């Protein structure tokens, strides 16, 4: 009915054992988009560009749902306890809720805008549950569910890319109607739910290992493995030998070892200390990439690569982490104190440092003549024995990605953080059903051009299940824990100002408790 | 089945993302310059964007023309080769793992032994000539694989300071990453059903 | 269990029974310690069962900046777990049961990789064979051919040898190396935080080629002392080095190339350049053995818990 | 539904033996406060003071209702009754009830004020229950129900304080978003209503 409500606002967090239950809403608004049109878009109609930069593509009249980052379920404190207290999670349920639908009509005449109720209109909405449409969940775009939940958001407009010839399309090339799917239709007064269920993926790793993958050794014991350790008896001619000694304590970069450290693909350093730095242009020539038919992409962030060495926390690869912007923070040229740059430090123990070599390897046969010779390693691939981490996520951060349809894969957690799944929560969209203004009083073939200005408002309810795992460590001393500093300020960290602006003051990660390896 | 996206156009192509790249390093011409100015990745930028899944792995191909006249006028087709050694002896990388053949609008290029060929009927066995022979090419992959006879990327291969400059070199041979993503092989009709994997300790797909 | 108090006096020694001490033993079953079994040390169970043997001490490492430690380090009481206590007249066991493992590969194959193929009869698949019709300008052309039994090498093929991580050659015939120190800098490595690792023993390769025994890799091997052996500096007749030979139909030689891969385009102008693999990761249709164990080897490693490990 | 009461005028009390039951009804009006926005205030906000005047804190878009006082239930002449006649007294239960909720919008062209029916709108609403928000009931606070049962009043706006360091805040300091709290939402057509039973507490001395 027009008079009673269709929901009501749920919008807490339980923690009941080995599982927490999030629960989100929003309130969102909704524009009629292009038209009511399906637009074809390529880089010749956004004004023409580079090679690496061509598409082809459609932008359509429909918005879609996104809730794939982590502050859209977990406030600060839920996260630091979260965070502080468990050794991994992952997400099992989910429900999604959309009520409370509002169509209102915009009439403006020569100097005044009236905007009134139209009870009879209809917004459309569906999942793609099948896995049909293109998916551009998983790209880390804008237009997700605000952090807080009294910001009323804009949802975003749906539009996808197929394949391209420069500015042009191929055969090949597929053209989606979004019409051409069953949708339920919903005046103000029906509601619409779904349920899903998410795929059994591993447990997030929200834990620093504290032992290095070179350190795994008893410190007072010798091995029982020998290593060459002199071929020269000393100064002069002809003074060849083999000399072998015991791998123990006092030489431990020589022992013997079971597992090595994962790949590679070594990053350009940047110093935050801009004296430091080379006094040209180095952003898009000296950045690591790869090519695919033609066209070349920043590596970026590319593998799970430990930031920097210790005591080197200024220097950061060039597209080897997630920056984030700053609240307020512009989108052209801005400074480097308007944006949050992410550190994988963590990962030191296990994964090569980004900015480095990943080792050396023989490149010659040494003789009586030729002498020994190696060469640097400067990006390596899988090799058996190697164990690495994976990349951290974060409070402003995505939660999961779709793994490609394809024939092969290797480890398809997704490169930027977060759970990747075949069939991973389905995209939602939705469209205010276009309302036609007075036709003509004689047929016209022609369709429809003329139509009356709507747009739409609602609730959203997002509720996830996760389930935790424990840490049960025996380590005596304390740990390091998430905290908010007691200093006096200004404002509160993670609140609003004076002028109701609500800001994320800094990335927070998830590994602050400890593990063995 | 063919891809009917590329692995670097998964985005939506209207909306920003939230994440920045690095976009100047100097403020202008002239000397201390150095700056670091940070950009949002979107539509208009789409080679810079964070992506989740990159191209398979690659092993560099020579490539031949069919248009013979293109070719070196030389005798290449074994020192040009791509190989693997086993106990010494040498084997050809034939047809090796799944590249795209060429890149758009070169379908005359080839791979020196990245793809199957096939004879026609009544070929002989010896020396024949191109129009003898049927060269498939494997161009539906080139949205997941890299082009056989290309660089995989480049990497980085020292550290910039203020003094060298940044360096960089090209991936001539890129095994397997976590989140890489490829296609097999087609087959044909003509071509092979099955085949025994050998009896060993350890194999990757 | 047997517990003897010592007495030493000005000149004497007295070893006397103490019949109300107690021994204090538990198993780390939750897997809460670090695990330093796996690391090839000293002090197991000796192969004579008539020798007595002496325990090791236990002991184990954590995070550091040189000889600092830093506030992620983490410190174990093992008084701080439940043990059982023993005096003479107690006795102490468990039980476990082993994960599903593969079974150890205790063969050798008798076939090849590229040597897979009927040798009586032709494949249907063609090779590039000629690219210049002969000596002389503009003499560019294209001639295939059918790979049969007499030229093996350019066969089509399913499976490719396993990866490789190439090493320095030794010979111990000491008068055919190079006379000067490359032990350690001239060995293959990995780098961790901003230290060096030996790569040893690394991958598994073969140790050589055929009738070339006696060069090794300089860190691809495990090498054991022979009984009585010193700890340093002791000569190559004091050792005893291992040799994977036997994984050489599968897996690449240690102290060579993978092999060669093309590094330009070639053009009518350039040449055809080809370019070494000394380093050659995984490969989707690979395969390759593990290494062999040994009576004095290790049985069992523990995997480190980590989000990924590739076998 | 639109079309129909979602409640009646209930306003009287009944003298049963050693009970009263008091029911008061009031018409309220509740505006939009702080344009949907949570600001921080402080004296520095409001201008400086002294330090035993400082501040710090938050104001909310929220308003609440209150009834803390003995006029929003007790007639003159009811009052009268009970001081005239007895030792003692002391709450026991308590039934609040919401109902007969309108929506209207404004629109200010250039001279002219209209205001209409939003048939569709909502008010959300809901009690603290588990006294997870700061109390700012019991400081004898102005906006409690008025005496009089004909006057109509407006819902005064919620906001709260924290710790304090002069006009600063530190990192001991709360904040609290009350949308982070499940609420009932109404319609024209919707009611609201709870129960609550008062603590033991001893007879007030009359």
């Amino acid at each position: 009915g027009v008079g009673s409500s269709s929901g009501n606002w749920h919008c807490d967090s339980q923690w009941l054992g080995d599982r927490v239950i999030t629960t989100s809403t929003r309130t969102w608004a909704l524009p009629t988009y292009n038209n009511h049109l399906y637009k074809q878009i390529s880089n010749s109609t956004s004004g023409g560009s580079s090679n690496d930069n061509a598409y082809f593509g459609y932008s359509t009249p429909w918005g879609y749902f996104d809730f794939n980052r982590f502050h859209c379920h977990f406030s600060p404190r839920d996260w630091q306890r979260l965070i502080n207290n468990n050794w991994g999670f992952r997400p099992k349920r989910l429900n999604f809720k959309l009520f409370n639908i509002q169509v209102k009509e915009v009439t403006d005449n020569n100097g005044v805008k009236t905007i009134a109720n139209n009870l009879t209109s209809t917004v459309q909405v569906f999942t793609d549950s099948d896995y049909q449409l293109p998916y551009v969940l998983g790209s880390a775009h804008e237009g997700c569910l605000p952090p807080f939940p009294a910001d009323v958001f804009m949802i975003p407009q749906y539009g996808y890319l197929t394949l391209n010839d420069g500015s042009q399309a191929v055969g090949r090339s597929s053209f989606y109607c979004l019409e051409y799917f069953p949708s339920q239709m919903l005046r103000t007064g029906n509601n619409f739910q779904f349920s899903y269920e998410f795929e059994n993926v591993p447990f997030h790793s929200s834990y620093a290992h504290s032992q290095s993958l070179d350190r795994l050794m008893n410190p007072l014991i010798d091995q029982y493995l020998y290593y060459l350790s002199k071929t020269i008896n000393g100064s002069g001619q002809n003074q060849q030998t083999l000399k072998f000694s015991v791998a123990g304590p006092s030489n431990m970069a020589v022992q013997g070892r079971n597992y090595i450290p994962g790949p590679s693909y070594r990053q350009q350093r940047v110093s935050t200390t801009v004296t430091q730095n080379n006094n040209s242009e180095f952003a898009w020539p000296g950045a690591s990439s790869w090519a695919l038919n033609g066209r070349n992409s920043l590596m970026n962030p590319g593998p799970a690569m430990a930031s920097h060495k210790e005591g080197e926390d200024r220097f950061f690869p060039l597209s080897g982490s997630l920056i984030f912007g700053k609240q307020g923070t512009g989108r052209d040229n801005v400074d480097a104190d308007k944006v949050m740059i992410t550190n994988e430090e963590e990962i030191k123990t296990t994964n090569p440092v980004a900015t480095e070599s990943y080792g050396q390897v023989a490149t010659n046969h040494q003789s009586a003549k030729a002498q020994a010779q190696t060469g640097w390693v400067q990006n390596q691939g899988i090799l058996p024995g190697m164990v690495w981490q994976d990349r951290d996520v974060y409070l402003q951060g995505p939660i999961w990605a779709k793994i490609p349809h394809t024939d092969g894969n290797f480890h398809p957690s997704p490169l930027m953080g977060g759970f990747g799944m075949k069939h991973p929560p389905p995209q939602i969209l939705i469209k205010n059903t276009p309302v036609p203004a007075d036709p003509p009083t004689a047929f016209n073939k022609d369709k429809l051009n003329s139509f009356i200005t709507q747009y739409s408002t609602g609730q959203v309810s997002v509720e996830i299940e996760w389930e935790l795992q424990k840490e049960n460590s025996k380590r005596w001393n304390p740990e390091i824990q998430y905290t908010s500093n007691y200093y006096k300020s200004n404002n509160v960290e993670f609140a609003v100002n004076t002028e109701g602006v609500y800001s994320e003051p800094r990335p927070i990660g998830t590994r602050y408790l400890t593990r063995n390896l």
